[PDB]
């Protein structure tokens, strides 16, 4: 679990969005596993606007942060799960690192701010949904 809180927006994994997220929907994209909802309170986070390919992520299943080298956002095949059919997930960045069910929503940060959130895992890999291209989150 986990979310990004920026301005009057909450960014969560689309497959973990709540009834309240859907009632206050701003934007969602099944191919990216992202959903953004509106909030009444001002958020605690800053979004990176950069091309970093190194950063640190929080892994809830280890209660630890880990440094990672990750690929640029791209279209990657993801196996069918209870949440989605087998499909290509877009804007996804992969890295070598631990990730298991429950780690979705952990934040990946670089020196410039929030880069994205955990969205996929298994086999000693961790995949992050990028948010750096969503410039409207800043306004
Ligand atoms: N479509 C998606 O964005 C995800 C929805 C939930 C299921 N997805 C996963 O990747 C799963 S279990 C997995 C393990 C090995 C190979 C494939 C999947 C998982 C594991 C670790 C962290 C987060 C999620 C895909
Ligand atoms: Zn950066």
């Amino acid at each position: 679990s986990g979310a990004i809180y920026v301005g009057n927006y909450r960014v969560v994994n689309r497959h973990l969005a709540t009834h309240n997220d859907w009632a206050n929907l701003v934007w969602e994209d099944s191919s990216r596993d992202l959903l953004v909802s509106s909030t009444t309170a001002q958020g605690c986070d800053t979004i990176a606007r950069c091309d970093c390919q190194t950063g640190v992520y929080y892994c809830s299943s280890r209660r630890k942060h880990y440094p990672v080298s990750f690929s640029k956002p791209s279209l990657i095949f993801v196996e069918a799960s209870e949440y989605y059919p087998a499909r290509y997930q877009s804007h996804l960045m992969l890295a070598v690192g631990h990730s298991e069910p429950g780690d979705c929503g952990g934040i990946l940060r670089c020196q410039h701010g929030v880069v994205g959130i955990v969205s996929t895992g298994g086999n000693g890999l961790v995949g992050f949904a990028d948010v750096r291209d969503l410039l409207w989150l800043d306004e």
